C-alpha cells in the first residue's frame, strides 16, 4: 500500500527554529537517538521539547544542549543529565515540569482531539498554583515562574484541568515498523512513544527494523501508522544502558516493608528503600510489582546473558520479567495509577507530615529532579507507604507539623514506616503504631518533629 | 503467578438486582454471548447496561429483554434488536442515547481517574440540549427526557463536557487469556472489550482459549491482567454472524447512488487515510482510479479494510461499521475502541464520507429524522462529522417527496455543526465556503436554472463547470 | 468638590468611528434623545450599541439609524421600531439578541470586576444555542448567527454563561445631578441607566436638572458619581410617549390565581390591560420588569406620566407602597424566585408546556425580553392569548414550531376557555367548561393527560 | 396595601435549633440587634451565621456567644468581640473567613438566582488554596480546615469561583420601613443589609421609624418589600458607637508622619480614592491644596469626611475602622454590594493601605499569620486584586529589624502581583517587571543603609531625594 520511507535528513529538513517536538523516550529506552543527533547537525535553535525526561548528557536529547539549540525543557523527570540541571540553574534553558501521567495523557489528548481533561494529580502543590522557578537569570534571579492550573470540584473533590499538548513534530523509536508507519515495540522502550506519536503534527519515527506492510500481524500493532508520516531506518546503534545490572538502615526499613505485602497484590515501588522492601517479601505472599514506565510482571535483574536495554525499570536499571507479564504505554501505564487499580504504592521522601503530607520531589534551588510519577502515585486512592530513615542525613526530623519543602502530594501518605518507628495517618494527625529494638518511644518523642496521640504501642516486627 | 478463573456460574453468582453493567461488543463481535446467557439464567433484575450497543435478538445483551431483566440501555446503536424496539415504545426500558467515541472514552475515563473531560462532538445537538426521549409512559407518552450536557470554549470552539463512566461490573470476552487475566483480543471483536475492562469494579472475562501464565508474550497484550477479576472459559461457541457478505447497475434508482459514487471517487488522493458510510461512501471506494492508494478505517477498530471476503475467508471477528464480514489489505492495524475514535475525534482522517438526510449551507448535517418519530441512536456519525476534518456529504438532491435536502438551515436535529465541506448529490457538487453555498459542478442531464429549482436555498453560481465521473 | 458638565457637543466629539456604547432606556423611559441627536450630527460611523432596545423611529437611538451610522445592535426588544426591524432584514444592521436580565447582568458585572457569571435564562432556547439570524444579506439570506453560550451544572440544573459587557462609552439619562456626577432619576425611567453607568470607561449623562454639590441627600442617589464622567444639560424637552394610556384581563379564570398577598408579574401584551381589572379586595402587588413595584391601572389624564411607564410602554399609575428599582435589581428579584406569579403574552404555547412567545424566524421580529427571565426562575407560569392567530390557526399546540421561550415551564392555559397543568412532566387536565365534554378538549391539539379527577370551572 | 408587621417574639419564634441566619450590620452600624437579644431570650441553639463582621461584646451578634448558641461564623472580619475569640480557640465555634466583596455578592447572587461567578478576589491566597484553620479540637488542635475554591481563567487571568448564599432566615436593620416592607437606611448603617434582605428565605426587618403604606417616597426605597416578609419595630435604643471620634509628637509617630506627608504626594486632583486606618488615611491631612479627592469607605460611602464635631456624632455615619466620620458637599451613599462592585470593577483611583509584609514581586501580605492572629481579610483581598493603582505606606522594618520588604512573602498573602509602589520612611520602591526599583531615599539615610534595611536586591541607578508634603 503506502510507502513513507525518507531518509534521515530529508525526514528532519521541515524543522524550522522556534519548533515544538514531543519525544518518546524514558531514560534512554525508547529515546529516537538517532534522530535526535540529525536535529543536532543541522543545527535548529530555540526548539521547545516535551518528553518524559531529557535523555543524558551525550545521548538523545542531552545532546541537544552542547550546542544550546533548546530554549524550553517541558519534562517530568531530569534524571542523570548534569548538562540539563547546567543549563537550567545558570539560566540557559526554560524548564517546566509536568506530572508524568498528566504528560502523558497531555499528549494523547491531543492526538484525542480532547482539549483539556480532569486529574486529581498535582492539586494542592505547587505545580497547581504556580510559583516554581522555570526560569532564572544569568546570576541567579528568578526570571520567570510556572503559571497555576485551573481547578474544578467533582463529586465534591477537586482536580486540576489539564490542557492538550499538539506539537509541530513528535519524534519515536520502534524495534519494528512497516512502510506504511505500523510501529511495534518491545519491552518498556514503548513507553511515551505511543501518545508521543498521537500529538505531533508531523511524526517521525525512527525504526530498527523495517519491514513489507502485510508483515506485521495487524493484531500486534502498537502505533497504527495513520499516526506516522515519515519513517526513517537509520544506522543500527546499540541502545545506551545507564544501570547495567545483573544478578549473578535501608534494609531494616525495608523489612519492616515487606509485611505490607498480601498476597495478590499489584504494587508499585519507588527507586530506593521501596525497591529494596521487594527483596524481603516471605515466600507464601505474591505479588506482581508495576512499573511506570509500562511493565506488570517485573523480575529481579537477569543474568548476564539476557541484558536488554528495552527492558529497564522506573531507576533506569535492566530487569527481567516473571510469567504472565504484561506491557503497556504511558498513556495506559498512569490510567492504570491514577484509576487506583494499584493496592500498593511505596515511595521514598525528602519530609513527611503528620497532616499526610509528603514532599520527596525537589529541594529549591538545590536539587532539582522533578516529580517523575510520584504525584500520581500519591494522588490515586491508592494506599501510599512512605519508608524513610527516622531523620535527615544531617539530624533534621523528617516527620513534621506542616512540610516545610514543596510536597509531591496532599493529604495523602497512610502509613509511615521509619528504621525506629511507625505511624498511620489518623483522622489528620499522626498516630504511633509500632517501635522496634532498644529505642524507646521516649526515643521517638524527640526524634519526631510532631506529637502524637497513641494510647497504644506494639513492638515492631521485621522480615526474615 | 495468579489464578483468577472460575467456573461460569460462580463468575456472576453475586451481581445484584439493579447493577450497572459495562458490556464488551459491537454487534456480536466481541460481545459475550456465554455470560449474558448465565446471567439471564440466574435471573437478576433492574439491571443498567452500558455497551456500544444493545445486541442482536436471541444474542448478547438481547437475551436480557426476554424476562425484561434491564431497566435502562444507554447505548450508541439499537438497530436489528426487534424485542428492544417494542420494550422500549411500550414504557418496559429506558434508553438512553450516547455517542459512541464519548461512550468508549467516558469509560476508559472512568478507568482511568478521569472523572471528565471535553469532546467537541455531540455539541449543538438533541443530545447536547436534552429532550431526546428516554422513557415512555405505558400508552405511548413521554415520560422521560435526556439530561443535557454541560460545555464550555476552549479556543473559540464549544466542547461538551462528558463524565467518566464507572459501573459495579464489567463484561469481556476475549479470544485468548491466561490465568492472570491478560486477554487477547482477535480483529474487530477488540472494540469496546478494552475500556470496558478497565472500569468496573469487577471485571469478568470469557475466553475462548485459556492458556497458562507465561504462554503470551509480555508484548502482545491487550488488557493487562491487573484490569481482570474472574476469568471463566466456557464450552465452545461459534459468534454469531450477523450479516454474512462475501466476495465471489440494474435500477434507476441504484443508478443514482452509482452515479454520486463514482463523483465521490474523485475526492481521494494518494495517501489518504478514510472513513467511509456505509452506503454511497462505501460504493465509491469501487471506483478508485488505478493509481490512487487509500487506507479505509473503520470505527469498530481497523485501518486497512478490504472488501466483503471471499466464502473460504468469512470471520466473525472481522466486521464493519454495518456489522457486515469483511477483509484486510496489507498494512492492516487493529486497535480498540477508545483508540478508534482518538483517531477520529483528533483529526486523524484525511477525509470523512457520508450520507444525509438534511444539510444546511451552515455546514451543519442532519442524519437523524424528527424524534420521536423514529429511532436511530447516533453511532459513531456525531463523532465522524465533529473531527475538525474534511466531511464529504453523499446524497440525492431531495427526498422522494421533492423536499430539498440541501436548505438554509436544519429543520431536523443536528448531527453535527459547522461541519461539512462539499455535498456530492446526482445533480451538482457544492462547496461550503464561509458559511455559504457556491454551485461548482452540475451533471450532464441539468441546468443551473434546474439546480436552484431543486435546493433550498441560493448559492454562488458564477464559476460551474460539467460534473466528471470516475470509470 | 469636583465639576463634571460640559457642552454637549464637547461631551462626545471624542466619540471615534467604531466605538461600543452602552445606552440606557427602556422604549423611550430614561433613554438620552439629546446625546443621541448630537451624535447624530457628529456623524460618528460603525456603531455596536448595547441597549434594553433601540428607541422608536424619531427618537434615542432610533435617531442613529437613519443615516446608517450603526453596525450592530445587542438587544432585548426591538419594540415599535420600523427602521432597525427593516434595516436588519436588508443586511443594513446586526441585531444580536440578549436576555433583558442577563443584558442588564451583564453590565453590571463589567462594572463590578466580575468577568462572568450564571443564569438559567434562555437554557435550552436557540440564544444558548447559537441559530438566531443576527445578520442577513442584502437579498433575504442568512450571513451571521449567534455565537452559542457556554452551560454548567449546579445543584443538578443546568445554567448558562453570560460574559461581562465593557464599553467604550456609557450614555445615560437621569431626572438630577449635581456637578461631581451623582444622578437621581424619577419613576420606571431608572431601568438600565444605572448598570449602563456603571460599564463604561467614559460615562455621559444627561440630565433635566443640574444642582450644586451638597443640594442631593447623600441617602438619595441612585448613581454615585465615581461612576460620572462628563454631565450633559440639554435644553428641556418632552420625553416621547409612545401609548398614553389612561382610564377614562387578570384573566376570568386567573383571577382565582391570584392570593392575598402575591407579587405578581405582567409582560408586554394581554398582561397589561389586567392591571386595569383587578379585583376590588383581593390584594396583590404587581410587578414591572422595567422597575417597579405596585404597579396600578391606567392612570386618570391630569396624573400621566412619561417617566410611569409599564412593560409594552403604556402609561401607569401607582399604588401605596410602591417601590422603584433598577433592571439590575429587577431581573435578580425575577431570576432569584421573588414573584410568586407570572402571566405571559404568546406566538404558540404547547401542551408540554414549553412555551413560545418570542419572534418567528424572518417575519415576526420582537426578542426575548424579559420573557426569557420570567420563564426559567422558580415561579409559576401562566400564559395568556386568542386561542389562535389571526390566520385562524391554533395557537395551542403539541410541540413547538417557533423557537421556545423556555422549556416545560408553563403551567397555565387563559385563552378562550382553560385548565390544564404539569405535573412530573406532563399535563394533567385539571377543569371542565360548564357541563361540556372532555371530548372536544380531548380534540387537543397536543396530547394525552389525566381525566380522573376533573371538575367544573371557578370563573 | 399588605401587612407584614409582627411582634418581635413572634417574628423571631420560626427560627429552629440548627437555622442558617444572613445579618446585616458592619461593625455596630445597621447591627439587628434588638432581634438578636430575641434570639438569645428564645434559646436556639447550633447557628450559622454569615455577617460582616462577628459583633462586638454584648451587643448584636456578640450576644448570641453567651449560651453558646452559635455553631458556625463566615464573616470578613472578627475584631472586637473577646467571647468569640476564645470560643473559636477553645473548639466551641466553626470560623469561616470570606473576603467581604465576596460575601457581599455571594449573597447578592443567592437573592438574585445567579449560583455562581467569578472574581479575581482571594485568586492565589489561603483562602482559595484551602488550609485556613477553620475549627480547633478541645486542646488546641486542627479539627477542621477550609475547602478551597475553584478557579478559572477569563482573558489570560485567573479568577476564584464563588457559591451563591441563601440562607433560611436573614436579618436587617433599617432607619425606616413600612408595613408592606420597603425599607430605607440612613448613612453607613446601610452596608449589608440590602444583600442580606435579599438572600434570605424568611427576612426579618427591625426598623426605628414604622409608617404606612404611601409614606415613603417611592423612588427612595433602598430595599423593596418584596424581600420583607416580617416587620418588627422595638422599642427605641440608642446604637452602641464603638469608637465616639471627634473633631475640635514621639518619634514612633514622627516616623509614621513622614510616610503620611511622603505619601500625600501620590494624589491628584480628581482621584477616587480608598485610604487604609492608619498612615494612609492620615496622608490625607497632608494633602497639598489645589488637590482635591474623594474618599471612598467600603463600607458604603463617598465623600467621606474628617471626625464630625460633638453636636454631629451619628452611630450611622461610620468609616471601615468603626470610628465616627461626617461626609462632604457630593456625597453618595450606597450598599455593600455596590461598594464592592465599584471596587473590584477598579473605580478607584488609588488604593493605599499598610502591611505586614511587600514581595519585589509586587505580592502583599497584610491579612494574617497562622494560629496566630484572627483579624480576618476584611475588604483588603478586594481592594488590592482589582487593576487600580496599589500603593503600600508602612515602616521599613518589623521593629526587631527583620526587614518588611522582600523576595518572597513567608506570610500567608493578601494578593498576588499587586502593589505597585512602596513607601516607608527609608525610601520610596517601584515595582517593575517583578522586580524592586529604589526611587526615592531619605534625606535622612544612604543607598547603602537601605540595602542593609531591605531582604532583596533592587535597582538603585537613578535614585533621588525623597520629597515630602508641607
Ligand atoms: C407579548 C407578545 C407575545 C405580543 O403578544 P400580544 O399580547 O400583544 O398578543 P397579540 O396582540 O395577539 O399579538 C401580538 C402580535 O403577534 C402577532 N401574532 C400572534 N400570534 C401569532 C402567530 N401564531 N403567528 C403570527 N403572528 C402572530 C399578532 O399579529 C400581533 O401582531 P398584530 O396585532 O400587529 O398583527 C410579544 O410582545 C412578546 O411577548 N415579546 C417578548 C417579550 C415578553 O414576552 N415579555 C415578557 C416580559 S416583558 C418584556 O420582556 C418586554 C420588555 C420590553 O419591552 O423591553
Ligand atoms: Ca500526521
Ligand atoms: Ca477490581
Ligand atoms: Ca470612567
Ligand atoms: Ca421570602
Amino acid at each position: 500500500g503506502l510507502d513513507k520511507v525518507m531518509s534521515l535528513s530529508s525526514a528532519v529538513q521541515d524543522i524550522k527554529n522556534g519548533a515544538t517536538l514531543a519525544v518518546g523516550g524514558f531514560g534512554t529506552g525508547g529515546m529516537p537517538h538517532a534522530i535526535m543527533q540529525e536535529i543536532k547537525k543541522m543545527g535548529v535553535r530555540d526548539l521547545i521539547i516535551y518528553s518524559d525526561g531529557a535523555g543524558v548528557d551525550g545521548y538523545g536529547i542531552g545532546v541537544l544542549f552542547e550546542n544550546k539549540q533548546i530554549n524550553k525543557m517541558i519534562v517530568s523527570y531530569v534524571g542523570n543529565n548534569k548538562i540539563f540541571a547546567r543549563q537550567y540553574l545558570e539560566g540557559d534553558v526554560e524548564l517546566e515540569f509536568c506530572p508524568q501521567g498528566s504528560l502523558a495523557e497531555r499528549m494523547r489528548a491531543g492526538g484525542a482531539g480532547i482539549p483539556a481533561f480532569y486529574t486529581p494529580t498535582a492539586v494542592g502543590t505547587v505545580l497547581q498554583t504556580g510559583g516554581q522557578i522555570t526560569k532564572y537569570d544569568k546570576n541567579g534571579g528568578v526570571l520567570k515562574e510556572s503559571t497555576p492550573r485551573e481547578t474544578r470540584f467533582f463529586g465534591g473533590r477537586l482536580y486540576c484541568l489539564e490542557n492538550a499538548i499538539k506539537t509541530d513534530f513528535s519524534i519515536v523509536k520502534a524495534w519494528k515498523g512497516d512502510r506504511c508507519g505500523n510501529l511495534v515495540f518491545r519491552g518498556t522502550a514503548r513507553n511515551f512513544n505511543v501518545p508521543v506519536g498521537q500529538c505531533g503534527q508531523t511524526v517521525i519515527a525512527e525504526v530498527e527494523n523495517l519491514v513489507e506492510n502485510g508483515d506485521i500481524d495487524p493484531d500486534e500493532v502498537h502505533l497504527p501508522g495513520v499516526y506516522v508520516d515519515r519513517v526513517v531506518v537509520p544506522e543500527r546503534y546499540q541502545t545506551l544502558i545507564e544501570h547495567r545490572t545483573v544478578t549473578r538502615v535501608r534494609q531494616r526499613i525495608a523489612r519492616r516493608a515487606a509485611l505490607e505485602f498480601a498476597n495478590g497484590m499489584y504494587v508499585n515501588l519507588g527507586i530506593g528503600i521501596p525497591t529494596e522492601s521487594s527483596n524481603y517479601i516471605p515466600a507464601g505472599v505474591n505479588v506482581v510489582l508495576q512499573s511506570e514506565n509500562g511493565l506488570i510482571g517485573m523480575g529481579p535483574f537477569p543474568t548476564e546473558d539476557k541484558v536488554d536495554a528495552d527492558w529497564i525499570n522506573a531507576g533506569k536499571q535492566t530487569i527481567s520479567h516473571l510469567a504472565g507479564s504484561a506491557l503497556f504505554d504511558s498513556a495506559t501505564s498512569f490510567a492504570m495509577i491514577r484509576g487506583g487499580h494499584m493496592d500498593l504504592t511505596m515511595l521514598g521522601a525528602l519530609e513527611v507530615a503528620a497532616n499526610g503530607d509528603l514532599a520527596n520531589f525537589m529541594i529549591p534551588g538545590k536539587l532539582v529532579k522533578g516529580p517523575g510519577g510520584a504525584m500520581d502515585l500519591v494522588s490515586c486512592g491508592t494506599r501510599v507507604v512512605v519508608t524513610t530513615t527516622h531523620c535527615n542525613k544531617n539530624g533534621d526530623p523528617k516527620i513534621v507539623e506542616r512540610c516545610r519543602l514543596p510536597v509531591t502530594g496532599k493529604h495523602c501518605v497512610c502509613r509511615i514506616i521509619t528504621e525506629y518507628a511507625v505511624f498511620d495517618v489518623v483522622d489528620g494527625r499522626l498516630v504511633l503504631k509500632e517501635i522496634a529494638e532498644d529505642t524507646t518511644v521516649d526515643q521517638v518523642k524527640k526524634l519526631t518533629g510532631v506529637g502524637f496521640d497513641a494510647d497504644n504501642v506494639i513492638t515492631m516486627p521485621l522480615a526474615p
